[PDB]
DNA sequence: AGTATGACGAATACTTAAAATCGTCATACT
DNA sequence: AGTATGACGATTTTAAGTATTCGTCATACT
């Protein structure tokens, strides 16, 4: 098999390990290979083509990498895209968007991984409703 | 903070590094992550004494007497769940309602039930973002 | 861009340093500027032609059968004036909600009076936000 | 008297000076001494005593003076008397945010001048509706 | 009185350089 | 297999410094 190196938060690897632990697994490696696997395998995405609504919401630390002020940007590239966002100041460091989309389908993937995808922009999540 | 190595099969890590190209993170690390913390959330989400957040979005014509009246009621019901609620008139008679909520997960769950359930809530869908 | 100077007595100006430091603007300048961009675009709404967005705001019970779904309808008759509606539950009975509009200056005014109207909306006000 | 000279942008100027023609003003100084006089003399300050919502709203380039992050910055300080905030990005440059607040009306106002007063952030306005 | 401008400390925008983190591999001990 | 690290390029943070653009007061013209 292959050996990958990850690097994790202090915070995620404990709540992972005892959450492996509690399980009845005695390896990491196999532990994650069974949420990789299986996490990866039920997936889906959006066909390209159809119009309508999409709801994009996340957590992200406003902090971190100018994510707050390039979140903006990255969204006003677009911004025949965005409806409207929602934000929620959960505490000093993190925050929750909510964005409301409309129009193709496929530019809607897009813009929402060019925001799930940021290191430090944690829960990404693309809901849809098209017409 | 921390860093770890595991050990996957050629197969899987195949299928995972699709996914960190084709969808975004050019970084297979957070790829990982993005699907470690989903995983360490549902089964979180989903278990006793967890307080957090929550993403309710739905749709519904304002067309039916006993569809766009409910839902307001059975929200301020327990108007110390619901944080805010943004609200979208796509069409002439359908609305794209997106509730934000905050409580213990559970009651959450409750809250979503009781108001997917109100014939006419189409599309209906919960997202919990525990602590 | 441009600068000039004017001139003002004594009085006045005294009154207007207490506002810059006592409301923010630790900045003469801005404080006037403020005060003049609202004069402006507030002879400025008050015209022809003007487009733009504004921002209705007001209160009013969902308890009333006739005022929680009654709202909604008539914005769905201009559904082409509403980008979003904010909502929020103050109380039990209680309902804060916040519309963003776009396009003619009138139709929106219109628009604000027919939501102003539906017997029950207290504290109704509009804000204006020509282009 | 005294002199003062304030800075405005070219596009600002015109609107006003045209308009102090149009009333029948023959010089700046006047034109301005009347509207900071008029409105600044009707203001509407609140104590710190009474609780309640507010609604601050208002418009901001995002790439000047790091305002973007900022505004949310700021907001994250006082991230207690902020329910949740509706942004609509209008276009490429400008913002429209529409921040909902709660809490003892004497903080809230300064909190919203905290805001309002930033160079780069027009037509702020604060709507109160205490208890 | 009412308008323009010079002059210059203060605030903000651009660059540029060094320091601290992260993402992957590869080697090495369990 | 599993897990832990050194090594090292790519990505971010900090710190630093210079060119701009502001905000006001003072001086001078209209
Ligand atoms: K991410
Ligand atoms: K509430
Ligand atoms: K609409
Ligand atoms: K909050
Ligand atoms: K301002
Ligand atoms: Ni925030
Ligand atoms: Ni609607
Ligand atoms: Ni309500
Ligand atoms: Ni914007």
């Amino acid at each position: 098999m292959q050996r990958v190196t990850i690097t994790l938060d202090d915070d995620l690897l404990e709540t992972l390990d005892s959450l492996s632990q509690r399980r009845g697994y005695n390896n990491r490696s196999e532990a994650i290979r069974d949420i990789l696997r299986s996490a990866l395998a039920q997936e889906a995405t959006q066909q390209h083509g159809t119009q309508g609504f999409a709801v994009l919401s996340y957590v992200y630390e406003h902090e971190k990498r100018d994510l707050a002020s390039r979140i903006v940007s990255t969204q006003h590239h677009h911004h025949d895209l965005s409806v409207a966002t929602l934000h929620v100041h959960i505490n000093h460091d993190d925050c929750l968007e909510i964005a409301v989309l409309k129009g193709d389908m496929g530019d809607v993937q897009h813009f929402a991984d060019d925001v799930i995808a940021q290191r430090g922009v944690r829960h990404g999540h693309l809901q849809c409703l098209p017409k």
